[PDB]
DNA sequence: TGCATCCGTGAGTCGGGTAATAACGGCCTGTACGCGTCCGTTTCCGGCACCCCAAATGAACCGTCCCTGGCTCCAAGGTGAACTCTGGGCGACGAGTG
């Protein structure tokens, strides 16, 4: 499934939009290390995916 | 009444073909073939009695497949805010630096 699929939110929604993150399946195979290298990465988001 | 004298029986299996003598006119005809002429057949040009036959020549024709009128009734486009990252700019502080 698309994350945005998920109704998501807007930092979240512009971080997959301009990196190009498309699917939960990219997401369920990157680890939580693995996505928290993003910088300006929120709070908010890491709980969301978590 | 033997006795020789034939006499007639029989005796296995999957390269070819090799020749004389005196014979010779003369006449008849019998069938197949050739010549010339003649005639039924058939084969092809032409005409109306008309048989008309026909695509081509005049309508509608009107329902339908094209235009115009305008009316809407809704979702795309334009209008705010604030806000939550997003980022720029800013200040603080130090231990390797001088």
């Amino acid at each position: 499934l698309p994350i945005d699929d998920l109704d998501l939110t807007v930092r979240s929604y512009n971080c997959l939009k301009r990196e190009g993150v498309h699917t939960v399946g990219e997401l369920v195979a990157r680890t939580e290390s693995d996505l928290l290298d993003i910088r300006n990465f929120g709070q908010k988001s890491i709980d969301e995916v978590k």
